[PDB]
């Protein structure tokens, strides 16, 4: 269960994160296949020319090189992809976890499925002991429920933080991607133990590294995209109370109140999956239903 | 039981698309176990040459005359099979996941799969069976008011199969343009003189005559499935889909008072009938008010 | 489940395939693994030659040989193999997903089933729910019968399948006959590779060469068992008029004489499920007589 | 399952037997590719080694040469035999269950003995309803008119055996045959002379001393698998298998009416009394008129 | 169930069984992996020995001297050990399956279980289901009494495995105490292959020449335990006669001397079960006696 | 099940030794991968010294001083701690599978069980037919237990025999491991005399994971330290409390039925094992020893 709090812009955002996952493990991997760096000693028929070096000076040059010239983006990509996606994933399953409000939301999805199956409602539209022990629990709910403020401003934060932690990332990608090179021109010491100054490297997943890095980006950029249009979408019609008007209109309950802050957010949240389930607490919520149920038991 | 509202084209594509799954990730896995580029100095009884070249060089040669001689598809062919596959893949199955269109299609699926074990059907042409025909024909009609007005359920469709249609076009153009690319053997000029001593260079790729025939049956895969696309989006332009005619169930049942549905409900019975062209007849039983007189007249 | 209603052929020849593809894959754990076809070059007490080439003059040599001297045939065998046997396993099984040919096979596989445990057949060679159950259960009979016996839609892709197979079968033979004998082991190569190897003519060993020709003899063995089935099988469909049947034997062994002759679609399926068990046909035919009507109706009043 | 009663000692004896020689079979195939087959080296038909000046793809090129020019096709394709072998005895024990005409017999058979397995009528009539015990009876009367018509479900049983028996004597004769040539070393007289440098080779097979133990093993293990086949051929032929007598029953019951079946019911009765027997005197019980009839008139 | 028949030597046999599989097993997957011969050649300020030798010439050495120097016993050892634990596994819970060897364990076990907590031997020692419940175990105790008696087939299988288990014993003790000194870390190697490598003399090391030795000895010493038990078994169905039994101290005991000896199978299963618990043996013994039918049958009226 | 039956240092021997067996694990693992001894020759600007030695003259020199060349310890010491470590699950899961002493420990089990949770007990403690029928028969039960187990003395000599024998094998271990554990050193020098086959007498030799097993090996100890004294501590429990016999002092006093008897032999064993674990299951079983609760069920079922 849980998946009805599950608005189009939540699923969407574990797909990319899957998907970014998947990128990272298939860098890594590429990381630990193929032999990376090598190094050639630079001199500054056509007859080959002979370095006269043995078979570990080259297994040294090549592991100095690795160290010594290339950038430190290109060693550690797959790495910052794989904290990212970890950070992200984070983010998305704490909000709704949170080892101790958790209750609230198991207890409100048992009353929306009783409140589902519930056959009084076509009747309200044009056993009785359970149905007053359901009132009177749902009352205890919205009374215990309606005060704090522990289901609204935390939304907000992790939305803020999910935003900010992606323009960070599109900011230092955006920049460090020109340092990733095929050719690099390392420059190093040992002289008196290898014999050579100046040595020529080729980085080989530098390419691939290049396209993954695109790929990347763009992934973000469309959950980033996703990320601020929810938060605008939670700053620009101020879903803090809950004004029931239509169901009045087209209901013809006259004694319908408006409840605010957290129960109208979870409102909120709901009829994205479907907007009917305030029909129900709509009916349910009147006074007068259980006025003439009493009425019919006496 | 989403099967139903599957016709012929989406589980003959579904296919195409494990296929082109499978194939792709062959190519893939065939890639790295193999040994790739091979290249040798060029000197523009029989005795051999001596190139007196070392180890290190020779890998030094392979690395850079593979990234600065072969062309960029024959590279990365398995990556772009790949990517075109779970596009396709997640183009045709996207229509049931977006939120808005799933509980109207359940709803519908959950309608037609009862109204399906209804004693009246037989009797048409006892406590349990009236109220639970009245409950029916209630859902029924509230159902119809709901799926009344907006018709989001439909236009999808089509624009994802222009979608599909779309990008079969130019998935086959750039398969047609550069397969002639991948060659066997080919020359690499580069311009290392003093690390290694040569500076031409004549180089053999592996795996150069497999992808191509890949590519072949990649494109052949790909022309059939366009082909299904094409065909689907003719079937879905060739009339209206926002309307239903019961002119023949009519005229044979004797019943001839019964509205012609239209819209989200029209399309969907349209999709349906192709599965089984009964169950509209059925559909049609639980949409008459006269049924409800006849329940109404036998109770009294 | 979807059991029975298959012949015996339709049983024996799958087991053929599968056979088949493990042939393939096989093949395809060598083709790849093994070391492939080992070149060297031709000069045309005992003390060796030396030839003066590197290590990868040896593997440029290799792999160039490997694609300019082999056939084509000895490099691509279990591929073939693999896609002859995958194509078999499709068009074998065009037969239960193709919307507009499986309502049919559902519909009469259900009222098979649910017939053949009914009470009333015992009760007829010698309660409340029974009567209604009996009645539904005859109208239901009554429309499959008035639908299913107008069109062959179903029969006309069992031939069309089957016909598809032999045409299939005999294409495979050919062609997998006619080349079988270009795998060989020992090969010449002349390819013009003298400014960076010095050498002009090599003579190449294919590692897996006797190997690949034995996976040869058993597939061809396979394949002409599966043809032999097939061509039985296209001997059944046409030496009677397949599309009808008739109740007699029936009707004479326990005498409700007024069952009807089926033809057509039904008549099909009903000689394909009486390949399996001559228990059903009579079993079904009891549910088809007016006077079985008539008793049922005395009985309920 | 619900086929586990019809094995007899001597099938499941012969499964473990198959399935030891598949063990071994996959054991040799498993050592057979991953070691060096084959070491070749040039004859020349103080002490100092000498030296052959051949290079290192050379060896290569002998070796493979002379391994398929120089030893027995035994030596090479033995575990491939094996499995072969092991594969077509585990299909010829099994060819009685999946053919339709025994499929459907042995189900109904293994029905209705399960359900005459949980039947309080027998335990209450031995030790101390209606319709259910009434129709139980009438598809045992038919039961016995569809079975005992021909010679289908037993004579599989024994035209396989025959066949595994055959099998078995042709695979002892060319098994021991041919177990003299897998010899450790070998010679090698090739004609390769302007490529190498030597004509003559002398090789040794890595794996020789081990596959003529493990022929020697195999060879017990089918002599066994024999001499149970034979068990089970005089077993099958000592005494006539289409009759079953319904001897010891009259004395141990008293109730001599029962009648004696014969054919394929004699078959099926013989190798299920062959398994736990009880359930023959369980199923006897549904064949005496004395126990309908007291039925019928306690209940009228 | 049959876990309670099984006396205290059977369950530390079955462990010691267990151990020797578990060493033959080790021994078997390190001789895979590091198993090999090292062999050179002999010559019979300091500097190296050049024998100009190539890589394939050391490997013909190698394993020429691994075949041609080796003894039987180095080469296979854990084979062997493989083959007698296997062996022991099968002689053990062997006389369990030959004969029917099921009804007549478990069928006693039940009778003795629901003899154990039969409520007549409480109140004699100190309605009409409990005398039809008696009545039964009467019967089926003279049922089973009679019929059992047909000779030895649950009693003469145990001598013969126990005997086959001591002379496996004494076999595999003798043979790898004959042949424990043959192996050895450094061998000489003496072929003649003068024409084809140059050296005819050679001295090779085996790599695990120091380990298959201590590992024979632990073995050698659970073998050694494992004949002590057996041994002991020996001496357990030498002494005691086990084809009769005598009921003597219930007599005494209980003073009630009017039940009869049991002899043969049942002698000796009692003989086997009362290790176990000596309790179960007076249980039995209490439904034997005609007074308790006796007092059965008056309690019934 | 078996869970009531074991006291707290039956339970910390059980984390040592398994965490002694993956140690030993670890340590073999460790020595399967790596590579052995490396041996090279001696001679009793700057250039380096051309030995002039083929690649197998190599191998062969340093198989031979693997084994001409090192201590035994340092060679298996992971097998005999793998096999101590068994030794110990062996001794320490002894009694639990032994036949002639096994039957009574479920037995009493299922009693103590089933007395645990009966309203009876509570009913008694305070101050239907199926009940006292149940009742009654676990009266018998315990009656007839009494006499099963209160005459021998098997579940008590085994205890301490096998306590014994671990707290002996502690001490093996800890001596022999202290006295060979300065032979497991880095470098140490081979000499073997091949001079007519490789062409150098002497050499000096790097034993590569050495100081490792040093390490693990200081570790090993600290654990089966740590072991001797739990199994010392439980060798102190038993010899001092007089586990022989049982009596039911407490019990009178805060529950008043002045007539529970005070047990003695295995069955004192056992209720002395079981009280360790939690104190009250001896309350609920004395529920179930009164004449007096017997004459009470009695009067009840009238």
């Amino acid at each position: 269960a849980f998946r009805v709090l599950k608005p189009w812009w939540d699923v969407f955002t574990d797909y990319l994160s899957v998907a970014m996952l998947m990128i990272g493990v298939f860098g890594c991997t590429l990381q630990v296949m193929q032999d990376k760096i090598i190094c050639l000693p630079k001199r500054v028929e056509m007859k080959g020319l002979k370095t006269d070096l043995d078979l570990q000076q080259y297994s040294f040059i090549n592991q100095m090189c690795y160290e010594r010239a290339l950038h430190w983006y290109a060693k550690y990509f797959p790495y910052l992809v794989l904290i990212h996606t970890l950070v992200f994933m984070l983010c998305s399953n704490f909000w709704f976890k949170f080892p101790g409000s958790s209750s609230k939301i198991e207890h409100f999805i048992s009353i929306l499925g009783k409140c589902f199956d519930s056959p009084w409602t076509t009747r309200a539209l044009s056993e009785g002991e359970q149905a007053k022990a359901l009132f009177e629990k749902v009352k205890k709910f919205r009374l215990h429920v309606e005060e704090g403020d522990i289901l609204y401003a935390m939304y907000v934060r992790q939305t803020v933080l999910k935003v900010i932690k992606f323009l960070i990332i599109i900011a230092y990608n955006s920049a460090l991607v020109s340092k990733v090179q095929f050719t690099v021109d390392c420059n190093v010491d040992i002289q008196d133990m290898t014999g050579y100054k100046n040595f020529s490297c080729n980085h080989t997943m530098a390419h691939l590294f290049s396209k993954l890095s695109f790929c990347y980006l763009c992934f973000v950029s469309i959950y980033g995209l996703t990320c601020l249009y929810t938060l605008y979408w939670l700053f620009y019609r101020s879903l803090r109370e809950y004004s029931f008007e239509y169901v009045r209109q087209e209901t013809g309950i006259d004694d319908i109140p408006d409840v605010k802050n957290d129960f109208a957010f979870m409102l909120h949240m709901i009829d994205q999956y479907d907007p009917l389930y305030s029909k129900r607490f709509a009916v349910f919520l009147s006074e007068v239903s259980e006025n003439k149920l009493k009425q019919l038991n006496l």
